[PDB]
Protein backbone atom coordinates (compact mmCIF):
# COMPACT_ATOMS: atom_id res chain seq x y z
CA UNK A 1 0.00 0.00 0.00
CA UNK A 2 1.44 2.86 1.52
CA UNK A 3 5.30 1.53 1.19
CA UNK A 4 4.35 1.06 -3.03
CA UNK A 5 2.68 5.34 -3.27
CA UNK A 6 4.26 6.96 0.12
CA UNK A 7 7.64 8.33 -1.83
CA UNK A 8 5.80 10.17 -4.60
CA UNK A 9 2.95 11.30 -2.25
CA UNK A 10 5.76 12.29 0.34
CA UNK A 11 7.87 14.38 -2.74
CA UNK A 12 4.70 16.43 -4.30
CA UNK A 13 3.77 17.23 -0.39
CA UNK A 14 7.55 18.67 -0.21
CA UNK A 15 7.27 21.04 -3.35
CA UNK A 16 3.69 22.60 -1.95
CA UNK A 17 4.63 22.27 1.54
CA UNK A 18 3.34 26.32 1.43
CA UNK A 19 -0.25 24.65 0.03
CA UNK A 20 -0.55 21.08 1.57
CA UNK A 21 -4.14 20.49 3.12
CA UNK A 22 -6.59 17.18 3.94
CA UNK A 23 -9.51 19.00 2.55
CA UNK A 24 -12.55 17.87 4.32
CA UNK A 25 -15.10 18.72 1.22
CA UNK A 26 -13.08 15.85 -1.39
CA UNK A 27 -15.41 14.44 -3.74
CA UNK A 28 -13.49 11.07 -4.36
CA UNK A 29 -15.31 7.74 -3.11
CA UNK A 30 -13.46 4.24 -5.29
CA UNK A 31 -10.44 6.43 -4.92
CA UNK A 32 -7.79 7.15 -1.92
CA UNK A 33 -7.92 10.85 -1.59
CA UNK A 34 -3.99 12.23 0.21
CA UNK A 35 -4.33 16.35 -0.15
CA UNK A 36 -4.02 19.05 -1.93
CA UNK A 37 -2.31 22.53 -3.37
CA UNK A 38 -3.08 25.52 -5.60
CA UNK A 39 -3.02 26.08 -9.23
CA UNK A 40 -4.65 27.40 -11.55
CA UNK A 41 -4.95 26.72 -15.61
CA UNK A 42 -6.79 23.83 -18.34
CA UNK A 43 -6.80 24.89 -24.60
CA UNK A 44 -9.85 23.67 -27.11
CA UNK A 45 -11.20 22.78 -30.30
CA UNK A 46 -10.31 25.15 -32.75
CA UNK A 47 -11.90 25.33 -36.57
CA UNK A 48 -9.59 24.93 -39.98
CA UNK A 49 -10.24 27.56 -41.87
CA UNK A 50 -8.91 25.86 -44.99
CA UNK A 51 -10.94 22.76 -44.78
CA UNK A 52 -14.52 25.16 -43.83
CA UNK A 53 -14.13 27.50 -46.64
CA UNK A 54 -13.91 24.50 -49.37
CA UNK A 55 -16.90 22.80 -47.85
CA UNK A 56 -19.35 25.80 -47.64
CA UNK A 57 -22.47 23.49 -47.96
CA UNK A 58 -21.89 21.98 -44.56
CA UNK A 59 -21.75 25.67 -42.71
CA UNK A 60 -25.86 24.95 -42.23
CA UNK A 61 -25.75 21.30 -40.96
CA UNK A 62 -25.71 21.37 -37.46
CA UNK A 63 -24.15 17.68 -36.85
CA UNK A 64 -20.97 19.23 -38.29
CA UNK A 65 -21.18 22.88 -37.36
CA UNK A 66 -21.97 21.53 -33.35
CA UNK A 67 -18.81 18.73 -33.24
CA UNK A 68 -16.75 22.10 -33.11
CA UNK A 69 -18.52 23.36 -30.47
CA UNK A 70 -17.74 23.19 -26.44
CA UNK A 71 -19.17 11.18 -17.00
CA UNK A 72 -15.80 12.40 -14.82
CA UNK A 73 -18.51 10.35 -12.54
CA UNK A 74 -17.71 6.98 -14.35
CA UNK A 75 -14.22 6.89 -13.26
CA UNK A 76 -15.23 7.29 -9.96
CA UNK A 77 -17.05 4.46 -9.91
CA UNK A 78 -16.33 0.66 -8.52
CA UNK A 79 -16.13 -3.23 -10.01
CA UNK A 80 -16.41 -6.17 -7.80
CA UNK A 81 -14.37 -8.68 -7.67
CA UNK A 82 -14.74 -11.85 -9.66
CA UNK A 83 -15.50 -15.56 -8.53
CA UNK A 84 -13.35 -18.12 -8.30
CA UNK A 85 -14.54 -19.67 -11.41
CA UNK A 86 -14.02 -17.02 -13.56
CA UNK A 87 -10.43 -16.41 -11.75
CA UNK A 88 -9.59 -19.66 -13.17
CA UNK A 89 -11.23 -19.37 -16.58
CA UNK A 90 -9.40 -15.78 -17.46
CA UNK A 91 -5.77 -17.76 -15.43
CA UNK A 92 -5.80 -20.41 -17.46
CA UNK A 93 -6.80 -18.36 -20.89
CA UNK A 94 -4.62 -15.64 -20.15
CA UNK A 95 -1.27 -18.07 -19.62
CA UNK A 96 -1.92 -20.29 -22.59
CA UNK A 97 -2.97 -16.61 -24.78
CA UNK A 98 1.15 -14.81 -23.96
CA UNK A 99 2.41 -18.68 -25.00
CA UNK A 100 0.87 -18.54 -28.83
CA UNK A 101 1.64 -14.68 -28.57
CA UNK A 102 5.37 -15.46 -27.64
CA UNK A 103 5.53 -18.53 -30.28
CA UNK A 104 7.45 -16.35 -33.31
CA UNK A 105 8.33 -13.45 -31.41
CA UNK A 106 10.81 -12.50 -28.60
CA UNK A 107 10.30 -9.97 -25.95
CA UNK A 108 13.00 -7.28 -25.87
CA UNK A 109 13.61 -3.92 -24.20
CA UNK A 110 13.11 -0.86 -26.57
CA UNK A 111 16.19 1.39 -27.38
CA UNK A 112 16.63 5.37 -26.19
CA UNK A 113 17.27 5.80 -30.57
CA UNK A 114 13.96 4.55 -30.56
CA UNK A 115 11.99 6.39 -28.33
CA UNK A 116 14.35 9.65 -29.93
CA UNK A 117 13.07 8.80 -33.90
CA UNK A 118 9.09 8.49 -32.04
CA UNK A 119 9.63 12.20 -30.35
CA UNK A 120 11.09 13.41 -33.81
CA UNK A 121 8.23 12.33 -35.49
CA UNK A 122 5.40 13.85 -32.96
CA UNK A 123 3.83 10.45 -32.27
CA UNK A 124 1.35 10.82 -28.87
CA UNK A 125 2.93 9.57 -26.77
CA UNK A 126 1.50 12.17 -23.38
CA UNK A 127 3.81 14.30 -22.07
CA UNK A 128 3.78 17.72 -19.89
CA UNK A 129 5.66 21.00 -19.17
CA UNK A 130 9.14 22.42 -16.10
CA UNK A 131 12.41 22.14 -17.37
CA UNK A 132 12.59 21.94 -21.04
CA UNK A 133 10.02 23.22 -23.69
CA UNK A 134 9.14 20.55 -25.85
CA UNK A 135 10.15 16.91 -25.97
CA UNK A 136 12.97 17.90 -28.91
CA UNK A 137 14.66 19.68 -26.49
CA UNK A 138 14.76 17.26 -23.66
CA UNK A 139 15.64 14.10 -25.48
CA UNK A 140 18.66 15.94 -26.83
CA UNK A 141 19.84 17.25 -23.58
CA UNK A 142 22.18 14.95 -21.28
CA UNK A 143 20.32 16.45 -18.14
CA UNK A 144 16.82 14.54 -18.98
CA UNK A 145 18.61 11.09 -19.51
CA UNK A 146 20.07 11.59 -15.84
CA UNK A 147 16.81 12.13 -14.28
CA UNK A 148 16.03 9.20 -16.77
CA UNK A 149 18.79 7.15 -14.96
CA UNK A 150 17.78 8.01 -11.48
CA UNK A 151 14.47 7.18 -11.98
CA UNK A 152 15.11 3.38 -13.30
CA UNK A 153 17.92 2.55 -10.68
CA UNK A 154 15.00 3.07 -8.01
CA UNK A 155 12.85 0.83 -10.93
CA UNK A 156 15.36 -1.56 -10.17
CA UNK A 157 15.68 -1.65 -6.62
CA UNK A 158 11.85 -1.75 -6.55
CA UNK A 159 10.71 1.75 -5.40
CA UNK A 160 8.72 4.56 -7.70
CA UNK A 161 9.45 8.66 -6.76
CA UNK A 162 8.28 10.72 -9.75
CA UNK A 163 5.89 7.95 -12.09
CA UNK A 164 2.76 9.95 -11.50
CA UNK A 165 -0.13 10.75 -13.64
CA UNK A 166 -1.69 14.04 -14.51
CA UNK A 167 -5.90 13.10 -15.43
CA UNK A 168 -8.40 15.10 -18.16
CA UNK A 169 -16.03 8.13 -22.75
CA UNK A 170 -11.77 9.49 -22.79
CA UNK A 171 -9.72 10.72 -19.96
CA UNK A 172 -5.35 10.98 -21.38
CA UNK A 173 -3.65 10.52 -18.49
CA UNK A 174 -0.33 12.34 -18.86
CA UNK A 175 2.96 11.62 -17.21
CA UNK A 176 6.46 13.58 -17.71
CA UNK A 177 8.67 12.51 -20.77
CA UNK A 178 10.86 10.15 -18.55
CA UNK A 179 8.33 7.83 -16.86
CA UNK A 180 6.68 7.89 -20.72
CA UNK A 181 10.46 6.53 -21.55
CA UNK A 182 10.51 3.75 -18.48
CA UNK A 183 7.06 2.97 -19.25
CA UNK A 184 8.39 2.38 -23.74
CA UNK A 185 11.47 0.57 -22.59
CA UNK A 186 9.85 -2.21 -20.69
CA UNK A 187 6.86 -2.54 -22.50
CA UNK A 188 7.09 -0.75 -26.08
CA UNK A 189 8.00 -4.39 -27.69
CA UNK A 190 4.25 -5.14 -27.92
CA UNK A 191 3.59 -2.39 -30.49
CA UNK A 192 7.14 -1.92 -31.79
CA UNK A 193 7.77 -5.87 -32.76
CA UNK A 194 3.58 -6.31 -33.92
CA UNK A 195 2.34 -8.73 -30.92
CA UNK A 196 -1.05 -7.80 -31.88
CA UNK A 197 -0.83 -8.26 -35.86
CA UNK A 198 -3.45 -10.15 -37.08
CA UNK A 199 -0.08 -12.62 -38.57
CA UNK A 200 1.20 -13.15 -35.17
CA UNK A 201 -2.26 -12.55 -32.83
CA UNK A 202 -5.01 -14.07 -35.57
CA UNK A 203 -7.62 -11.72 -33.56
CA UNK A 204 -5.81 -8.34 -33.89
CA UNK A 205 -5.47 -6.29 -36.69
CA UNK A 206 -2.17 -4.20 -35.37
CA UNK A 207 -0.79 -2.10 -38.54
CA UNK A 208 -3.36 -3.74 -40.64
CA UNK A 209 -4.54 -0.10 -42.16
CA UNK A 210 -8.24 0.87 -42.71
CA UNK A 211 -8.04 -0.46 -46.19
CA UNK A 212 -7.66 -4.18 -44.62
CA UNK A 213 -10.04 -3.80 -42.31
CA UNK A 214 -13.53 -4.83 -44.57
CA UNK A 215 -11.19 -7.28 -46.43
CA UNK A 216 -10.51 -8.56 -42.82
CA UNK A 217 -13.94 -8.25 -42.05
CA UNK A 218 -15.20 -10.44 -44.80
CA UNK A 219 -13.03 -13.13 -44.45
CA UNK A 220 -14.51 -13.66 -40.96
CA UNK A 221 -18.13 -14.09 -42.84
CA UNK A 222 -16.85 -16.63 -44.73
CA UNK A 223 -15.97 -18.96 -41.57
CA UNK A 224 -19.18 -21.53 -40.81
CA UNK A 225 -21.27 -19.86 -37.69
CA UNK A 226 -23.88 -17.80 -36.35
CA UNK A 227 -24.29 -14.40 -36.69
CA UNK A 228 -21.99 -11.67 -36.21
CA UNK A 229 -21.58 -10.11 -32.51
CA UNK A 230 -20.27 -6.40 -32.04
CA UNK A 231 -21.09 -5.54 -28.61
CA UNK A 232 -19.23 -2.84 -27.07
CA UNK A 233 -18.38 -2.07 -23.40
CA UNK A 234 -19.88 1.07 -21.24
CA UNK A 235 -16.14 2.49 -20.28
CA UNK A 236 -13.69 -0.76 -21.04
CA UNK A 237 -10.71 1.00 -19.19
CA UNK A 238 -12.87 1.52 -15.45
CA UNK A 239 -13.91 -1.90 -15.66
CA UNK A 240 -10.04 -3.22 -15.85
CA UNK A 241 -9.87 -5.31 -12.66
CA UNK A 242 -6.40 -6.36 -10.35
CA UNK A 243 -7.14 -9.88 -11.85
CA UNK A 244 -6.97 -8.20 -15.66
CA UNK A 245 -3.85 -6.48 -14.60
CA UNK A 246 -2.11 -9.49 -13.28
CA UNK A 247 -2.81 -12.10 -16.36
CA UNK A 248 -1.62 -8.87 -18.52
CA UNK A 249 1.47 -9.17 -15.52
CA UNK A 250 2.56 -12.47 -17.13
CA UNK A 251 3.90 -11.55 -20.58
CA UNK A 252 7.12 -10.69 -17.59
CA UNK A 253 7.44 -14.81 -17.47
CA UNK A 254 8.73 -14.38 -20.92
CA UNK A 255 11.26 -12.33 -20.06
CA UNK A 256 14.80 -12.15 -18.28
CA UNK A 257 17.73 -10.43 -16.78
CA UNK A 258 17.40 -6.67 -16.60
CA UNK A 259 14.56 -6.30 -19.73
CA UNK A 260 12.02 -8.71 -16.54
CA UNK A 261 12.83 -6.54 -13.44
CA UNK A 262 12.15 -3.64 -15.58
CA UNK A 263 8.77 -4.43 -17.05
CA UNK A 264 7.77 -6.11 -13.42
CA UNK A 265 8.55 -2.82 -11.86
CA UNK A 266 5.66 -0.96 -13.86
CA UNK A 267 3.19 -3.51 -13.81
CA UNK A 268 4.04 -3.57 -10.17
CA UNK A 269 4.10 -0.05 -9.07
CA UNK A 270 2.98 2.43 -12.02
CA UNK A 271 -0.29 0.25 -12.73
CA UNK A 272 -1.68 -1.96 -10.13
CA UNK A 273 -0.90 0.74 -7.99
CA UNK A 274 -1.39 4.65 -9.03
CA UNK A 275 -0.74 8.39 -8.04
CA UNK A 276 -3.01 10.83 -10.23
CA UNK A 277 -3.27 14.27 -9.79
CA UNK A 278 -6.29 16.24 -10.65
CA UNK A 279 -7.86 19.59 -11.37
CA UNK A 280 -10.74 20.89 -9.74
CA UNK A 281 -12.44 24.15 -9.38
CA UNK A 282 -13.60 24.48 -5.34
CA UNK A 283 -8.82 26.00 -8.49
CA UNK A 284 -6.63 23.10 -6.39
CA UNK A 285 -4.35 19.90 -6.91
CA UNK A 286 -5.61 16.71 -5.49
CA UNK A 287 -3.06 14.04 -5.35
CA UNK A 288 -5.61 10.93 -5.29
CA UNK A 289 -4.40 6.79 -5.49
CA UNK A 290 -6.24 3.54 -7.09
CA UNK A 291 -4.80 0.15 -7.64
CA UNK A 292 -7.44 -1.40 -10.05
CA UNK A 293 -8.25 0.51 -14.03
CA UNK A 294 -6.40 0.80 -16.54
CA UNK A 295 -3.94 3.92 -16.38
CA UNK A 296 -0.63 2.96 -18.77
CA UNK A 297 0.36 4.87 -21.27
CA UNK A 298 -2.20 5.34 -24.71
CA UNK A 299 0.19 2.94 -26.82
CA UNK A 300 0.50 0.08 -24.19
CA UNK A 301 -3.14 0.30 -23.57
CA UNK A 302 -3.89 -0.42 -26.90
CA UNK A 303 -2.20 -3.68 -26.79
CA UNK A 304 -3.13 -4.77 -23.40
CA UNK A 305 -6.90 -3.91 -24.35
CA UNK A 306 -6.63 -6.23 -27.38
CA UNK A 307 -4.81 -9.01 -25.20
CA UNK A 308 -7.51 -9.00 -22.54
CA UNK A 309 -10.58 -8.73 -24.51
CA UNK A 310 -8.86 -11.59 -26.74
CA UNK A 311 -9.46 -12.97 -23.94
CA UNK A 312 -12.72 -12.14 -22.44
CA UNK A 313 -14.25 -13.24 -25.86
CA UNK A 314 -12.50 -16.59 -26.14
CA UNK A 315 -14.06 -17.19 -23.02
CA UNK A 316 -17.34 -16.10 -23.98
CA UNK A 317 -16.93 -18.31 -26.64
CA UNK A 318 -15.85 -20.75 -24.22
CA UNK A 319 -19.61 -20.17 -22.27
CA UNK A 320 -21.74 -20.60 -25.61
CA UNK A 321 -19.86 -24.06 -26.91
CA UNK A 322 -20.64 -25.38 -22.87
CA UNK A 323 -17.13 -26.05 -21.89
CA UNK A 324 -17.72 -25.12 -18.80
CA UNK A 325 -20.96 -24.70 -16.65
CA UNK A 326 -20.97 -22.03 -14.20
CA UNK A 327 -18.32 -19.13 -13.07
CA UNK A 328 -18.80 -20.13 -9.60
CA UNK A 329 -16.44 -23.00 -9.38
CA UNK A 330 -14.10 -24.79 -12.50
CA UNK A 331 -14.11 -28.72 -10.99
CA UNK A 332 -10.39 -30.08 -11.87
CA UNK A 333 -12.35 -31.97 -15.57
CA UNK A 334 -13.53 -28.46 -16.40
CA UNK A 335 -10.22 -26.90 -15.99
CA UNK A 336 -8.75 -30.09 -17.80
CA UNK A 337 -11.38 -29.37 -20.91
CA UNK A 338 -10.92 -25.92 -20.89
CA UNK A 339 -7.30 -26.39 -21.71
CA UNK A 340 -8.07 -28.98 -23.92
CA UNK A 341 -10.41 -26.38 -25.80
CA UNK A 342 -7.88 -23.76 -26.16
CA UNK A 343 -4.90 -26.29 -27.34
CA UNK A 344 -7.23 -27.91 -30.34
CA UNK A 345 -9.36 -25.35 -31.25
CA UNK A 346 -8.27 -21.88 -29.51
CA UNK A 347 -6.69 -20.68 -32.63
CA UNK A 348 -9.19 -21.57 -35.43
CA UNK A 349 -11.63 -19.90 -32.53
CA UNK A 350 -8.73 -16.35 -32.77
CA UNK A 351 -9.58 -16.18 -36.37
CA UNK A 352 -13.35 -16.12 -35.75
CA UNK A 353 -12.30 -12.58 -34.54
CA UNK A 354 -11.24 -9.06 -35.38
CA UNK A 355 -10.34 -7.17 -32.05
CA UNK A 356 -8.49 -3.58 -32.04
CA UNK A 357 -8.47 -2.88 -28.23
CA UNK A 358 -11.78 -2.18 -26.65
CA UNK A 359 -13.52 -3.10 -29.78
CA UNK A 360 -14.22 -6.25 -31.57
CA UNK A 361 -16.71 -8.73 -33.98
CA UNK A 362 -17.14 -12.01 -33.14
CA UNK A 363 -18.38 -14.82 -35.35
CA UNK A 364 -18.48 -17.64 -33.03
CA UNK A 365 -19.41 -21.28 -33.76
CA UNK A 366 -23.33 -20.76 -33.39
CA UNK A 367 -25.78 -18.39 -31.84
CA UNK A 368 -25.83 -19.92 -28.35
CA UNK A 369 -23.13 -17.03 -28.04
CA UNK A 370 -25.41 -14.20 -27.70
CA UNK A 371 -26.81 -15.31 -24.35
CA UNK A 372 -23.40 -16.89 -23.14
CA UNK A 373 -23.46 -13.59 -20.55
CA UNK A 374 -22.57 -15.03 -16.67
CA UNK A 375 -18.45 -15.08 -17.70
CA UNK A 376 -18.89 -11.48 -19.41
CA UNK A 377 -20.50 -9.79 -16.62
CA UNK A 378 -18.93 -11.43 -13.75
CA UNK A 379 -15.01 -9.75 -15.31
CA UNK A 380 -17.00 -6.85 -15.17
CA UNK A 381 -17.10 -6.34 -19.31
CA UNK A 382 -20.81 -5.08 -19.16
CA UNK A 383 -22.05 -4.01 -22.27
CA UNK A 384 -23.19 -0.72 -23.46
CA UNK A 385 -26.98 0.31 -24.00
CA UNK A 386 -28.32 -3.20 -23.23
CA UNK A 387 -29.83 -4.79 -20.32
CA UNK A 388 -27.41 -6.91 -18.28
CA UNK A 389 -28.96 -10.40 -19.22
CA UNK A 390 -30.89 -9.54 -22.36
CA UNK A 391 -29.04 -11.30 -25.33
CA UNK A 392 -27.23 -9.66 -27.73
CA UNK A 393 -28.56 -8.55 -31.21
CA UNK A 394 -26.12 -10.04 -33.75
CA UNK A 395 -25.31 -9.04 -37.08
CA UNK A 396 -26.76 -10.99 -40.21
CA UNK A 397 -24.26 -9.18 -43.10
CA UNK A 398 -21.11 -8.27 -42.83
CA UNK A 399 -21.56 -4.94 -44.53
CA UNK A 400 -23.91 -3.86 -41.28
CA UNK A 401 -21.45 -4.46 -38.68
CA UNK A 402 -19.68 -1.94 -36.81
CA UNK A 403 -15.76 -1.84 -36.54
CA UNK A 404 -13.52 0.75 -35.53
CA UNK A 405 -16.11 3.85 -36.16
CA UNK A 406 -17.11 2.50 -39.90
CA UNK A 407 -19.14 0.17 -41.68
CA UNK A 408 -17.55 -1.21 -45.06
CA UNK A 409 -19.11 -1.69 -48.63
CA UNK A 410 -18.14 -3.84 -50.83
CA UNK A 411 -17.62 -2.20 -54.51
CA UNK A 412 -17.72 -3.47 -58.25
CA UNK A 413 -15.10 -1.80 -60.29
CA UNK A 414 -16.19 -1.19 -64.11
CA UNK A 415 -13.38 -3.84 -64.68
CA UNK A 416 -15.08 -6.26 -62.86
CA UNK A 417 -12.49 -6.49 -59.97
CA UNK A 418 -13.67 -5.98 -56.37
CA UNK A 419 -13.01 -3.37 -54.02
CA UNK A 420 -13.72 -3.48 -49.79
CA UNK A 421 -13.93 0.05 -48.90
CA UNK A 422 -13.97 1.57 -45.22
CA UNK A 423 -17.22 4.29 -44.76
CA UNK A 424 -18.75 6.23 -42.05
CA UNK A 425 -21.37 9.08 -41.73
CA UNK A 426 -20.36 11.70 -43.54
CA UNK A 427 -21.21 14.78 -41.53
CA UNK A 428 -18.90 12.81 -38.69
CA UNK A 429 -15.78 13.03 -41.82
CA UNK A 430 -16.69 16.42 -42.70
CA UNK A 431 -16.82 17.58 -39.00
CA UNK A 432 -13.20 16.27 -37.90
CA UNK A 433 -11.38 17.38 -41.01
CA UNK A 434 -13.12 21.09 -39.82
CA UNK A 435 -11.24 20.79 -36.38
CA UNK A 436 -7.51 21.42 -35.32
CA UNK A 437 -6.15 20.83 -31.91
CA UNK A 438 -4.21 23.35 -30.10
CA UNK A 439 -2.69 27.04 -30.27
CA UNK A 440 -0.45 29.06 -32.41
CA UNK A 441 -0.74 27.25 -35.88
CA UNK A 442 0.08 29.35 -39.02
CA UNK A 443 -2.47 29.71 -42.24
CA UNK A 444 0.53 27.39 -43.72
CA UNK A 445 0.55 24.79 -40.74
CA UNK A 446 -3.47 25.06 -41.48
CA UNK A 447 -3.39 23.87 -45.03
CA UNK A 448 -0.83 21.50 -44.24
CA UNK A 449 -3.29 19.59 -41.71
CA UNK A 450 -6.37 20.26 -44.59
CA UNK A 451 -4.21 18.23 -46.91
CA UNK A 452 -3.60 15.65 -44.52
CA UNK A 453 -7.44 15.41 -44.53
CA UNK A 454 -8.04 15.75 -48.03
CA UNK A 455 -5.16 13.08 -49.28
CA UNK A 456 -6.64 10.76 -46.79
CA UNK A 457 -10.45 11.03 -48.09
CA UNK A 458 -8.69 10.54 -51.59
CA UNK A 459 -7.34 7.25 -50.42
CA UNK A 460 -10.19 5.66 -48.12
CA UNK A 461 -13.13 8.07 -49.40
CA UNK A 462 -12.62 8.38 -52.98
CA UNK A 463 -16.27 6.47 -53.23
CA UNK A 464 -18.11 9.20 -51.61
CA UNK A 465 -19.01 11.79 -54.12
CA UNK A 466 -18.43 15.07 -51.94
CA UNK A 467 -15.13 14.05 -50.64
CA UNK A 468 -13.57 13.09 -53.70
CA UNK A 469 -14.47 16.55 -54.80
CA UNK A 470 -13.79 18.23 -51.81
CA UNK A 471 -10.21 16.18 -51.67
CA UNK A 472 -9.66 17.54 -54.91
CA UNK A 473 -10.82 21.49 -53.90
CA UNK A 474 -8.29 21.24 -50.90
CA UNK A 475 -5.42 19.51 -52.64
CA UNK A 476 -5.90 22.49 -55.48
CA UNK A 477 -6.60 25.41 -52.99
CA UNK A 478 -3.42 24.48 -51.35
CA UNK A 479 0.78 24.98 -52.61
CA UNK A 480 1.07 21.57 -54.17
CA UNK A 481 4.81 21.03 -53.20
CA UNK A 482 3.90 21.60 -49.41
CA UNK A 483 3.67 18.74 -46.93
CA UNK A 484 0.70 17.47 -45.46
CA UNK A 485 1.02 17.21 -41.61
CA UNK A 486 -0.53 16.45 -38.03
CA UNK A 487 0.60 16.78 -34.53
CA UNK A 488 -0.37 13.24 -32.89
CA UNK A 489 -3.80 2.37 -39.25
CA UNK A 490 -0.73 3.22 -41.74
CA UNK A 491 -0.99 6.67 -42.85
CA UNK A 492 -0.56 5.84 -46.78
CA UNK A 493 -1.50 9.51 -47.20
CA UNK A 494 1.29 11.15 -45.48
CA UNK A 495 3.51 12.04 -48.75
CA UNK A 496 4.05 13.93 -51.40
CA UNK A 497 3.82 11.04 -53.85
CA UNK A 498 1.11 11.90 -56.67
CA UNK A 499 -2.37 10.09 -54.90
CA UNK A 500 -2.94 8.31 -58.41
CA UNK A 501 0.30 6.65 -57.53
CA UNK A 502 -0.47 5.49 -54.28
CA UNK A 503 -4.01 4.49 -54.96
CA UNK A 504 -2.82 1.98 -57.07
CA UNK A 505 0.00 0.64 -54.73
CA UNK A 506 -2.53 0.20 -51.80
CA UNK A 507 -5.46 -0.98 -53.54
CA UNK A 508 -4.19 -2.88 -56.56
CA UNK A 509 -0.81 -3.75 -56.36
CA UNK A 510 0.30 -4.56 -52.46
CA UNK A 511 -3.81 -5.71 -52.15
CA UNK A 512 -3.84 -9.68 -51.15
CA UNK A 513 -7.66 -9.38 -51.81
CA UNK A 514 -6.49 -8.47 -55.72
CA UNK A 515 -5.40 -11.36 -57.92
CA UNK A 516 -5.79 -8.70 -61.18
CA UNK A 517 -2.32 -6.58 -60.94
CA UNK A 518 -3.61 -4.18 -63.75
CA UNK A 519 -2.93 -0.74 -62.48
CA UNK A 520 -5.66 2.00 -62.88
CA UNK A 521 -4.49 5.02 -64.99
CA UNK A 522 -7.10 7.75 -63.82
CA UNK A 523 -9.45 8.62 -61.01
CA UNK A 524 -12.37 7.72 -63.65
CA UNK A 525 -11.44 4.54 -63.53
CA UNK A 526 -11.79 4.45 -59.79
CA UNK A 527 -15.55 3.74 -59.13
CA UNK A 528 -18.57 5.88 -56.25
CA UNK A 529 -20.88 4.00 -54.22
CA UNK A 530 -24.53 4.15 -55.54
CA UNK A 531 -25.61 7.46 -55.44
CA UNK A 532 -28.74 6.38 -53.15
CA UNK A 533 -26.15 4.51 -51.11
CA UNK A 534 -23.74 7.56 -51.13
CA UNK A 535 -26.65 9.63 -49.83
CA UNK A 536 -27.65 7.13 -46.96
CA UNK A 537 -23.83 7.55 -45.56
CA UNK A 538 -25.10 11.34 -45.44
CA UNK A 539 -24.16 12.61 -49.36
CA UNK A 540 -25.79 15.78 -49.55
CA UNK A 541 -26.04 14.78 -53.61
CA UNK A 542 -29.35 15.99 -54.74
CA UNK A 543 -29.58 19.18 -52.97
CA UNK A 544 -29.13 22.75 -54.40
CA UNK A 545 -26.70 23.95 -51.84
CA UNK A 546 -24.49 21.07 -53.06
CA UNK A 547 -25.01 21.60 -56.61
CA UNK A 548 -24.16 25.36 -56.56
CA UNK A 549 -20.65 24.32 -54.34
CA UNK A 550 -19.62 21.85 -56.64
CA UNK A 551 -20.40 24.12 -60.30
CA UNK A 552 -18.69 27.28 -58.21
CA UNK A 553 -15.73 25.50 -57.34
CA UNK A 554 -12.67 26.82 -58.74
CA UNK A 555 -14.26 30.40 -57.50
CA UNK A 556 -14.00 28.76 -53.78
CA UNK A 557 -10.62 27.33 -54.66
CA UNK A 558 -9.51 30.86 -55.61
CA UNK A 559 -10.44 32.30 -52.56
CA UNK A 560 -8.45 30.21 -50.44
CA UNK A 561 -5.30 31.14 -52.80
CA UNK A 562 -5.44 34.60 -52.79
CA UNK A 563 -5.42 34.00 -48.61
CA UNK A 564 -2.40 31.49 -49.10
CA UNK A 565 -0.77 34.41 -51.41
CA UNK A 566 1.26 33.63 -55.08
CA UNK A 567 2.35 30.15 -54.28
CA UNK A 568 2.59 26.95 -56.60
CA UNK A 569 -0.66 25.58 -57.23
CA UNK A 570 -1.70 22.61 -59.44
CA UNK A 571 -5.56 21.96 -60.73
CA UNK A 572 -6.86 19.01 -59.59
CA UNK A 573 -10.65 19.37 -60.81
CA UNK A 574 -9.77 17.44 -64.46
CA UNK A 575 -9.55 14.43 -62.91
CA UNK A 576 -12.70 14.27 -62.50
CA UNK A 577 -15.59 13.86 -65.56
CA UNK A 578 -17.48 16.83 -65.34
CA UNK A 579 -14.95 19.38 -64.89
CA UNK A 580 -12.79 17.66 -67.46
CA UNK A 581 -14.30 20.38 -70.78
N1 LIG B 1 -13.69 -0.39 -5.01
S1 LIG B 1 -13.01 -1.64 -5.70
O1 LIG B 1 -13.87 -2.09 -6.75
O2 LIG B 1 -11.65 -1.32 -5.97
C1 LIG B 1 -13.09 -2.83 -4.52
C2 LIG B 1 -13.82 -4.05 -4.59
N2 LIG B 1 -13.68 -4.77 -3.44
C3 LIG B 1 -12.89 -4.04 -2.66
C4 LIG B 1 -12.39 -4.25 -1.35
C5 LIG B 1 -11.58 -3.32 -0.78
C6 LIG B 1 -11.25 -2.15 -1.50
N3 LIG B 1 -11.70 -1.88 -2.76
N4 LIG B 1 -12.51 -2.85 -3.28
N1 LIG C 1 18.92 2.50 -22.54
S1 LIG C 1 18.25 1.57 -23.64
O1 LIG C 1 16.91 1.32 -23.24
O2 LIG C 1 18.54 2.12 -24.93
C1 LIG C 1 19.05 0.10 -23.50
C2 LIG C 1 20.00 -0.28 -22.52
N2 LIG C 1 20.35 -1.60 -22.65
C3 LIG C 1 19.64 -2.04 -23.69
C4 LIG C 1 19.57 -3.32 -24.29
C5 LIG C 1 18.75 -3.50 -25.37
C6 LIG C 1 18.01 -2.41 -25.86
N3 LIG C 1 18.03 -1.14 -25.33
N4 LIG C 1 18.86 -1.04 -24.24
N1 LIG D 1 -9.87 -4.82 -9.14
S1 LIG D 1 -11.29 -4.98 -8.47
O1 LIG D 1 -12.07 -3.83 -8.78
O2 LIG D 1 -11.79 -6.29 -8.78
C1 LIG D 1 -10.93 -5.05 -6.81
C2 LIG D 1 -11.42 -6.04 -5.91
N2 LIG D 1 -10.95 -5.84 -4.64
C3 LIG D 1 -10.18 -4.75 -4.73
C4 LIG D 1 -9.43 -4.05 -3.74
C5 LIG D 1 -8.72 -2.94 -4.10
C6 LIG D 1 -8.75 -2.52 -5.44
N3 LIG D 1 -9.45 -3.14 -6.45
N4 LIG D 1 -10.14 -4.25 -6.02
CL1 LIG E 1 -27.70 -7.32 -40.43
ZN1 LIG F 1 8.79 5.40 -11.36
ZN1 LIG G 1 -21.40 3.79 -45.97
Amino acid sequence: NLDIIGKRIEKIKQEHETSWHYDQDHPYKTWAYHGSYETKQTASSMVNGVVRLLTKPWDIIPMVTQMAMTFKEKVDTRTQEPKEGTKKLMKITAEWLWKELGKKKTPRMCTREEFTRKVRSNAALGAIFNKWKSAREAVEDSGFWELVDKERNLHLEGKCETCVYNMMSRAIWYMWLGARFLEFEALGFLNEDHWFSRENSLSGVEGEGLHKLGYILRDVSKKEGGAMYADDTAGWDTRITLEDLKNEEMVTNHMEGEHKKLAEAIFKLTYQNKVVRVQRPTTVMDIISRRDQRGSGQVVTYGLNTFTNMEAQLIRQMEGEGVFKSIQHLTVTEEIAVKNWLVRVGRERLSRMAISGDDCVVKPLDDRFASALTALNDMGKVRKDIQQWEPSRGWNDWTQVPFCSHHFHELIMKDGRVLVVPCRNQDELIGRARISQGAGWSLRETACLGKSYAQMWSLMYFHRRDLRLAANAICSAVPSHWVPTSRTATHEWMTTEDMLTVWNRVWIQENPWMEDKTPVESWEEIPYLGKREDQWCGSLIGLTSRATWAKNIQTAINQVRSLIGNEEYTDYMPSMKRFRR
